[PDB]
């Protein structure tokens, strides 16, 4: 049938290729050695970590990765009950414990905020331009109104968190107007305890025989040609894929999944003729942030069995001292703190530039510092140092440059919009999680806009005998 290449094997190119293989001449074309993209689950330490997508995002019936893990086998009773489809240790740097009470109270003054970000959804000319502007006016309100040093160092932590949350270096960093067109599923977040990549395996799987390629990187689609295949007789294509390898692939279709890091990087490159210009400011108007996990190895725990999230707030630090690129005091601060792994193992998680500094550090550098954080943290000078360190470097992946998009300052959901538009004929789709407008950042949004892409596909198909009926 029609000549189709996915351009990159995530869970968005998988579920594209998915769709349209159940005819076409189909092919997958990824950069790497191994499917999955930001689905990277390694084995490590034992067992399983996941260096990058982590959680099903609200595990419930509309979540179509929750539908696959279930179908796939691949959760467990907890996961799949109803109730779950419905729905801490904090340390000072000081060394001493915060209370539950007061970490309640900022909790919740921080996420009512959050709340209120939805109070600019649709306006054209906000008073403020980002998420973080508003929540640091109303924080300042707040404070006017009063431990007032111990109260704005814990909302500093939530604020990295939310940097976490959105992949971003700073919530000034987050446009204001769009923020709330983000949709959360029901459903406690879960972990695939056989990793997430089990879920893209199984796609991929579901294929036919050798439709992805491998170590296959993409230099530039060549589109808007008519260009003959290398056979006699030379039928001719809208559409040239020219590999790093030298390969020249001719498509009547190319859906690209790359993520909006290499986008943002290489698109001048990537297309030729270049891209149209209200696509190429897309690109280059949305966020595209870091947000890494550092794993560290123990001989011993040295948490409670129980403790599933050991939070770290930084002393005399403040959410209103800090703008939209300034840095921590050190790298380290940014961490907001480690997630116990269900051996003996922590899960650091860091958003920004500090995240992307952290990147250029060796694992000695991380392992030694991080002991000296946990040393400090907990008020133990003689805690055991980590065993072995595995941390991801998304920033650093020439394929990837980041961990995923947000809607920044000086974009609109309409930029996510444009990203999804396709190229006249459909000769260029465009999937992936920067091409979703209220599922971005995710791996079921990724899902989606493949689906989405296929779909767009099957109609056109669909149509073409329709070229050939006469009125009369
Ligand atoms: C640290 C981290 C934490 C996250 N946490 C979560 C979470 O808990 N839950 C969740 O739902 N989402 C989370 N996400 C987001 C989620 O992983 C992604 O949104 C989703 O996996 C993206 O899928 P995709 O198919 O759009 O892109 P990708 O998975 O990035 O796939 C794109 C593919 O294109 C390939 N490629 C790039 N350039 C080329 C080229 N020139 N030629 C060929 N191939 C190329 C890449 O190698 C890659 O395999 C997280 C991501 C990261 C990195």
């Amino acid at each position: 049938g029609p000549r189709v290449l996915v351009v990159g094997s995530g869970i968005a190119g998988l579920g594209a290729a998915q769709k349209l293989c159940s005819a076409p001449h189909l092919r997958v074309l990824e950069a790497t050695a191994s499917a999955g993209g930001r689905i990277r689950s390694e084995r490590c330490f034992g067992g399983v970590v996941e260096l990058g997508a982590h959680w099903i995002h609200g595990p419930s019936q509309d979540n179509p990765v929750f539908q696959l893990a279930a179908e796939f086998g691949l959760l467990g009773e907890k996961e799949l009950s109803e109730e779950n489809q419905l729905v801490s240790m904090i340390w000072s740097s000081s060394g001493t414990s915060v209370s539950l009470e007061l970490m309640t109270e900022m909790a919740r003054l921080f996420y009512g905020l959050i709340e209120r970000t939805r109070e600019f959804l649709n306006e054209s000319e906000t008073p403020m331009a980002s998420v973080g502007e508003f929540l640091k006016k109303e924080i300042s309100q707040q404070v006017a109104s009063w431990t007032r040093k111990r109260k704005l160092a814990i909302l500093n932590t939530f604020f990295n968190i939310e940097c976490c949350v959105s992949g971003t270096h700073s919530m000034d960093l987050v446009a204001l107007a769009p923020f709330g067109e983000y949709t959360v599923l029901p459903g406690l977040d879960c972990i695939l305890a056989g990793g997430y990549q089990g879920l893209t395996d199984r796609i991929l799987a579901s294929l036919p025989k050798d439709t992805v390629a491998f170590d296959k990187p993409v230099k530039t689609i060549h589109w808007n040609g008519s260009f003959q295949e290398a056979a006699f007789p030379g039928e001719t294509f809208p559409v040239l894929v020219e590999c790093e390898d030298g390969a020249r692939l001719p498509a009547h279709h190319v859906i690209v999944t790359v993520p909006l890091g290499f986008l943002k990087e290489h698109q001048d490159t990537f297309f030729e003729p270049p891209l149209p210009a209200k696509k190429a400011e897309a690109i280059k108007k949305l966020g595209f942030g870091t947000n890494n996990k550092i794993f560290l190895e123990f001989e011993e725990p040295f948490w409670e069995p129980d403790c599933q999230f050991i939070q770290v707030v930084w002393e005399d630090t403040s959410p209103l001292q800090d703008t939209a690129l300034s840095l921590q005091d050190t790298w380290f601060k940014k961490l907001i703190g480690f997630l116990v792994q269900p051996s003996h193992v922590l899960c650091g998680f860091i958003a920004g530039l500090e995240s992307e500094f952290m990147e250029t550090l060796s694992d000695e550098e991380v392992l030694l510092s991080l002991t000296q954080v946990l040393r400090r943290v907990t008020g133990n000078p003689q805690l055991p140092a980590a065993k072995s360190v595995r941390r991801s470097q998304w920033h650093s992946a020439p394929y990837t440059r980041g961990s995923y998009s947000y809607v920044a300052v000086g974009s609109t959901g309409d930029d996510l919009d444009l990203m999804a538009q396709p190229l006249p004929g459909l000769q260029v789709l465009f999937a992936g999680e920067a091409t979703h407008r209220t599922f971005y950042s995710t791996t079921h949004g990724a899902l989606l806009s493949g689906w989405r892409e296929a779909d767009r596909l099957v109609s056109l198909w669909d149509s073409q005998v329709e070229q050939s009926r006469p009125r009369l």
